[PDB]
């Protein structure tokens, strides 16, 4: 079943790293920031009864249920374990407003949120945006429940991840695309499988060093950074000549423009980013550092192990996220 609505989230770009938009829960609406999220499939908020020894809680924007009318109780404990931390809650069902679609929605109230990393977030909760395959406590996800409705287009998602600075930090469209914000064709690729947003990838490129027999790719709306395995990415960065630091690869300023292009080999189509995609050019000195968009993360089985292409490759490349074919589209963003 499908309608005709299409519809918008206008998101805020944060130093590159966090893309945000507004949802309202319950009646009348409470506002969150909230990611949007093709790696997991949960909508989570912080609570109001987060202890305020949980110092994430007093910096965020929480959920008070008594202060909504239109709040429904289920109280089942939940835990949401994601690459760089984990949340702990139970969940609540109430109304969701998302880009002027109104839904019911079970959602966890996050009563357990740790400092690190949940202090450096801009953001308040995260709205997965994965299959119910993947969501824990077999929560139906937020955009099954608006396919539902019969309302959208097209059982399709689309993200734009814009650079940045008073000017649109990015972009969803549920229910079609935006061709202001992308050129050229889409290019498709199948998933592995339904159930997760993760496809083929042939081979990556530095100037084929690496996946040359084929791996995986996550493409994750979530993740800030393209990722690898540890030996993926140790290897990578080998050939760039970035040495390693704890969170992150860095390589020295000026050397930063000369670093090779990397590439992508999807479905057919090479997606190439040059130094420009992937440097964090905040100066040109030699005696500075500079992070690199690329990090090491060793994705668990069964997803696992698996690169994802996140934030940095979606700044790139305009992703349609295809539900009812199955399949993600690539477009140049413009
Ligand atoms: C929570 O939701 C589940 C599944 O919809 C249901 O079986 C259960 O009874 C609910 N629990 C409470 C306490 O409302």
């Amino acid at each position: 079943t499908l309608g005709n609505t299409t519809s918008s989230v206008i998101l805020t770009n944060y130093m590159d790293t966090q893309y945000y938009g507004e949802i309202g829960i319950g009646t009348p609406p409470q506002t969150f920031k909230v990611v949007f999220d093709t790696g997991s499939s949960n909508v989570w908020v912080p609570s109001s009864k987060c202890s305020r020894l949980y110092t994430a809680c007093v910096y965020h924007k929480l959920f008070d249920a008594s202060d909504s009318s239109s709040y429904k109780h289920n109280g089942t404990e939940l835990t949401l374990r994601y690459s760089t931390g984990t949340v702990s809650g139970f969940l609540s069902q109430d109304i969701i407003t998302v880009g002027g679609i109104t839904v019911t929605q079970m959602f966890g109230e996050v009563t357990e949120m740790p400092a690190l990393p949940f202090m450096l977030a801009e953001f308040d909760g995260v709205v997965g945006m994965g299959f119910i395959e993947q969501a824990i406590g077999r929560v139906t996800p937020i955009f099954d429940n608006i396919i539902s409705q019969g309302v959208l287009k097209e059982d399709v998602f689309s993200f734009y991840y814009n650079r940045d600075s008073q000017s649109l930090g990015g972009q969803i469209v549920l229910g079609g695309s935006d061709p202001q914000h992308y050129e050229g064709n889409f290019h498709y690729i199948n998933l592995i499988k339904t159930g997760v947003w993760q496809i083929q990838m042939k081979g990556v490129s530095v100037g084929t060093l690496l996946c040359e027999d084929g791996c995986l790719a996550l493409v994750d709306t979530g993740a800030s950074y393209i990722s690898g395995s540890t030996s993926s990415i140790e290897k990578l960065m080998e050939a760039l000549g970035a040495k390693k630091r704890l969170f992150d690869y860095v390589v020295k300023c000026n050397e930063g423009p000369t670093l090779p292009d990397i590439s992508f080999h999807l479905g057919g189509k090479e997606y190439t980013l040059t130094s420009a995609d992937y440097v964090f050019q905040e100066s040109y000195s030699s005696k500075k550092l500079c992070t690199l968009a690329i990090h090491a993360m060793d994705i668990p089985p069964p997803t696992g192990p698996t690169w994802a292409l996140g934030a940095t490759f979606i700044r790139k490349f305009y992703t349609e996220f295809d539900r009812r074919n199955n399949r993600i589209g690539f477009a140049l963003a413009r």
